[PDB]
C-alpha cells in the first residue's frame, strides 16, 4: 500500500510485534513463525512489524528479513505489514529496498549503529533511507538515534513517505513538543519495551497506540487493556496493571535482554515453539518459564501433557 | 491545620512556590517578599510552598527558613502554607520542628544530602522525620531520593501524616506504579521544573496539579493553562505551550540552574525586588533578561492594571 | 598552620578519614572516638580528616562537626587535622569559621546540597568559603560538584589557602588535564571509594597520595600497599589487590552506602565502639559482617 | 600470520587506526586510501587497524570490508593488519571469514547492534565469533558490550585466539581489575577517544598501548608523545598535551561524532584526499576546519 495507507492503519488499532521463530539449529522456521502469526490474527491487530525489536532484528542476517516478511504476508490477511530496518545508511537502505520488493507496507527505521550522532547527521542518515523507497517510514527515537524536534519537522517537510513517530525514550517532555510541533503529520506510536506501563501517560502526549510485546502471548488481555484505556475505564486498565504488568515486569528484571525473552517464552508456553533467542540475548532458566507460566495463568490457551510414570 | 485538611488544600487547585527575596546585604528581604506574595494571593493558589526549591531552600542557613515561613503565613490570607524541609535527619527534624512552631500546614521533604542510599534507609530516614512533627508531610523523588511504590506503600501505613507525593524524576513507569498502589491515600503533585511541559501526561499517570515555577511572574498564563488542562481543552494548553513554554525552556536550558534563576529573572522584571540569586545558582545574563522580557510580552505587568 | 603546612602534610603520606563513632542514644561517642583516632596515631598518617564523607559528614549537624575536630585535635599528636565542611556557602561558610575556632588545620570542602549548578557558581561559592577562614582549604570534585580545569585556576590565583583538590569522580581525563594546569600550585588526592583500587593509575595522572577509608581498621596492611605503590613494587600492590581490595570491593558493592558502612563494620570488628550508622545508611547484616570478619583474617586486633 | 605473532606485534609500539577515505559521492577510494597508508608506513607502527572505529567501521556495508583490507595490504609493509568487525553474531561471523580470507591478522570485535546484554550473552555471541576464524581476535569494551574479568576470563580459557583487550569505557577500576586477573594473558589496548588523554594513567593500571587516531594526521607527534610516555619523560609528555591535545579536545568536543570527523578533516588538511565523512556523522565547518589548520601549525605536511 502506499505511505498514506500505513499511516490510516496505524491510527486504527493496537499494534503487534511478533518474535522471531527460530529451529534448533538456529535457522528461522517459517512453519512455527506462521502458525504463531495466523493465532494472533484472529485479534485483528491492523499492524504487525515484522522483525522489530521484538523480533530480534538486531540479531538478523540482512538476507534473512525479507524472508520473514514475506512469511508474515502469507498468513496475515487483511493487515499491514512493517517491517524492521537498520544500522547504518548503506545497510538500511539494501534492508529497506529488500523489503520493499518482497511486498512490505513500511519500515520502522531503529536506530543507526554504535555511534552517538550530531542531528544534522541523523537528519541526513534518515533522509537518505527515507528516499530510497516509496513504501511508509516510521522514525523510531531510542538509544543513540533521538531527534529533536526541529529536525523530525525537517525530516516531515522533506520526505512525504515519513508518515510515523515511535517512542523509546520515556522522555515525556520531548514526545510533547514533538507532537505539539507536528500535530496529525505522524502517527505517534508508544515504544518503551512494555509499553502499556505507559500508555495512560502517553494518551496526553499525544499517542493512542503503541507496540505491545505482550501480545504476542496473551493477545485477549492485551486488547482488553487497549480497548479500556480508549475508553477511559481508568480502573480496568489499572487492575490489569497490578494483576498483570508489574508481576511480568518483575520478572522482565531479572536480566538484560528479558523484555524480549520473556515475551518469547510466553509464546513458547502458549504451545507455538519460538526456540531459543539468539545471543547476546539469553532465554529465561526453566524456573524462571515457571514463574511466566503461573502468572498466565487463567490466560493459558492449552494444557500441557508433562512427561511421568510409574 | 491537620493532615487531612492540607491534603485536601493540595487537591483544590494550582500550586504556588515563591522565590525567596534578598536584599543588598544577601539578607532575606521581607517586606518585599511579603509585597509578592501579597499580589500572588490575588491568584488564589490554595497552596503556597514557602523555601521550596524554586524558593531556593538549598541555600538557605536554617534558621532562616521559619522566618520565610512565617513571613509568607502573613500575608497570604487563607492559604495553606507549605515549608521546604530537607538534608540529613537530624537536621531535617530541627528544621521540622521549627517549622511547625510557627505555624507551617505542612512539611515538603525534599531529598537527604550527597549520598546513595538503600531503600530500607530512605526508609528510616523519612519515617524519623514525619514522626517528628503532626503535620503534613510530602514526599519528593529526585535526584538521591527515589522511593519505590513497595517503600512509600510501608511509610503510608505507618506515617497517617504522610498525605502527599512530588515527583521529580519525570519516570513514568515509576509513578503510575505508585499512584497505582496508592490510590487516593495520597495526593499526586507535579514537581518537574517547568511542570506545564508534563501536565497533560501526567493526568493520566494520575496527577492533577503540580507546582507552577512560573506562577510567580506569569500567575494569569499558568491560571490559564491550569484551566484549561482541568477542562480538557487541548487546543488551548497546546496553544500556550508552543508560544511560551517552549520558548521559556530555550531559555532555561542555557545555564545550568536556571529552573530557578530564569524564574526570579522574571519576578525581577514583573516589578517585585527579589534581588539576585545565592551562589552556586547565577542570574541570567543582561542578554538573557532581555529574552525573558519579550517573551512575557502582553502578560507585562502594567501600572494601571486592577488587582 | 597556615595553608603552606597543611600543604606540605598533605604530601607527605597516606591521607586517613577515621568513621565518626555514635552512641546507643545515637550521639557523638568522643571517648570512643578518641580510643581510635589514637590507636590509628600509631600508624603515622600526616593527615587524619575529621568528619570527612567516611565519617559520614552528610549525616552531622552543622555543631557537631566542631565537636568532633576537637575530639580528634586532642589525641591526634603532631597530625595534621582536616574538618569536613559543605552545604550551600552560608552553612558552609558558618561550618568552615566555628572549625577553624577549635584548631582544625584545614578544611575539605565536600559538594553543596542538591543542585546542579553552573561553573561561575561553582566559583563565587567556593571562593566565598576560602575567603571565610585563613587556614587551608581542599576542594572536591564529586556528584554534583566537578570543576573544570579553567574555573579550578581562577579559584587558585584569587584565594591563596585553597590548596588541594581531590577527586571522586574517575574522570581520568579532567584530572590529568587538572593536574597539567596547576602543576605544583595544588597538592592532588585520590578520592574514589576505594581509592586502592585507582592508586597506580592515578599516579600517572599525577596523584601520590589518597584517602584510605580501609585504614580505619587495617591500617597496616593500607600503609603496606601505600608503601609498595610509592617503591614501584607492583606484584605487591596486585596481590594486595587480589586477596585483600577485590573481595573487599565484593562486600561492598551488596548494597548503596556501604563504602561507609562497610569500613565502620570493619571499625567494630577491631573492638572500636564506633556504633552504628545514621541513617540513611544501613549497617551490614550479620552475615556480611562475617565475610568481612573473616577477610580481615590475620590483621585482627 | 597466527594469534601468538599478531599479540607479539600489539605489544611492540604504537596502533595506528586509518581513516577510510571516501569519494565525493561517499564510495571506498582505494587509490587514495593506499597513498595514506604509504606516508603513514614511514612511521613504522607496528599494527595498522583497517576499518575500526575511525575508520567509520559502523558506516560501512559488509562487503566493502575486504577490499578495505585488501587496500591497507597492498602497502602496509612488514607491518599487522587488524580489521574492524561487529554487529550481532550472524553478520560479525560472515565479517570476520571474510577479512581472514583476504589475508587480515587478526580481528578487532566492536559491539553487537542496539541491545543490552547479559553477560552470558555476551560470552556466547564472542566464543562464537572468536571460533569462526584461526587468526587473533582483540575484543573492544564500549558502550553496549563490557565485559566484566570473571567473563573475559571464561573467554580467555576457551578461545586460544582471543589475544586482545581494548578498553573504551574509561573505567580504571575495572580495567585495572582485569589486568590483575589475566595478566600476560592479554595485550591491553588503550582505546578512548583521543587516548594520548588517558596514556599516563593508563600505564598504571597496566597498558602500555593505546590507539593513536591522531597519528592520522601527525604521526610525528603522536610517536614523539608515545617515546616520551615509554620513557617517563613527564615534562615531554605534558607539553604536548597542553599545546595540542586539550586545543585538539576542545576542538573535538563542539560536537557529537568529531573524534572521528576531525581525524578525517586534519587527514584532508595534510593534504590526502580523504573525503567526506558518511552519514550519520557531519564534517566539521569551514570555522572549525581553520581552527584545526591553525593548531597543526608548524606540523604540516606541505604548504
Amino acid at each position: 500500500m502506499d505511505p498514506e495507507q500505513i499511516k490510516t492503519a496505524l491510527g486504527s488499532g493496537l499494534l503487534s510485534f511478533p518474535v522471531t521463530h527460530f529451529d534448533a539449529e538456529g535457522r528461522f522456521a517459517a512453519d512455527s513463525y506462521r502458525e504463531h502469526v495466523e493465532w494472533l490474527a484472529g485479534y485483528k491487530a491492523p499492524v504487525l512489524f515484522a522483525a522489530g525489536g521484538t523480533g530480534e532484528f538486531f540479531s538478523l542476517k540482512p538476507d534473512e528479513i525479507p524472508t520473514i516478511v514475506a512469511a508474515a504476508k502469507e498468513v496475515a490477511g487483511e493487515t499491514a505489514i512493517v517491517s524492521g530496518c537498520g544500522y547504518g545508511t548503506e545497510i538500511a537502505v539494501d534492508i529497506a529496498r529488500s523489503v520493499e520488493k518482497v511486498g512490505a507496507d513500511g519500515i520502522l527505521l531503529l536506530p543507526h549503529y554504535l555511534i552517538d550522532a550530531p542531528q544534522e547527521g541523523l537528519y541526513a542518515h534518515i533522509k537518505k533511507v527515507c528516499q530510497s523507497v516509496g513504501i511508509g517510514v516510521m522514525v523510531y527515537n531510542r538509544d543513540n538515534s533521538v531527534l529533536q524536534a526541529d529536525t523530525l519537522a525537517r525530516l516531515c517537510d522533506e520526505c512525504p513517505n515519513l508518515v510515523g513517530f515511535k517512542d523509546g525514550t520515556g522522555d515525556i517532555g520531548l514526545v510533547r513538543q514533538i507532537t505539539a510541533k507536528m500535530g496529525d503529520r505522524l502517527m505517534y506510536l508508544g515504544g518503551m519495551p512494555t509499553a502499556e506501563l505507559f500508555a495512560e501517560a502517553y494518551l496526553g502526549a499525544g499517542f493512542t497506540t503503541y507496540s505491545s510485546a505482550v501480545f504476542n502471548f496473551v493477545p485477549g488481555l492485551a486488547n482488553e487493556f487497549y480497548a479500556a484505556l480508549r475508553a477511559g475505564e481508568r480502573a480496568t486498565c489499572e487492575r490489569i496493571l497490578v494483576d498483570f504488568f508489574y508481576p511480568f515486569m518483575a520478572i522482565r528484571n531479572r536480566a538484560k535482554g528479558y523484555a524480549v525473552s520473556a515475551v518469547k517464552a510466553g509464546v513458547r508456553l502458549q504451545g507455538f515453539n519460538a526456540g531459543p533467542v539468539r545471543a547476546p540475548l539469553k532465554d529465561l532458566t526453566n524456573e524462571e518459564i515457571g514463574m511466566l507460566e503461573a502468572l498466565i495463568g487463567t490466560h493459558k490457551r492449552k494444557a500441557w501433557s508433562h512427561p511421568q510414570f510409574e
